[PDB]
């Protein structure tokens, strides 16, 4: 499923996301816009033979499990697959549990690149 904008940031916000661990709804629509286009099914393959999956491109070294990931720990207990449906449900509770982790956004490479320290609260512009 490819989400708009808006229909995302309600998704999210109906999930508990918003000022998660402090992080504010535009900082996760912004990662998901450039981690993903807003696209449920994207996957992106690694260096390092792991791969990113879903909407918030989760990774299968340390966080689900795709069955040919090198070192896999399966933190978010989750089949990688899960993480490419159209219900965001199983992407927003692994994305909690990494944002705790310790180095909050930095996780997802293109927040700490294309959206932290910018005026993330465009993404929400016009939402209700």
């Amino acid at each position: 499923k490819v989400f708009g904008r808006c229909e995302l940031a309600a998704a999210m916000k109906r999930h508990g996301l918003d000022n998660y661990r402090g992080y504010s709804l535009g900082n996760w629509v912004c990662a998901a816009k450039f981690e993903s286009n807003f696209n449920t099914q994207a996957t992106n393959r690694n260096t390092d033979g792991s791969t990113d999956y879903g909407i918030l491109q989760i990774n299968s070294r340390w966080w689900c499990n795709d069955g040919r990931t090198p070192g896999s720990r399966n933190l978010c207990n989750i089949p990688c697959s899960a993480l490419l449906s159209s219900d965001i449900t199983a992407s927003v509770n692994c994305a909690k549990k990494i944002v705790s982790d310790g180095n909050g956004m930095n996780a997802w490479v293109a927040w700490r690149n294309r959206c932290k320290g910018t005026d993330v609260q465009a993404w929400i512009r016009g939402c209700r």
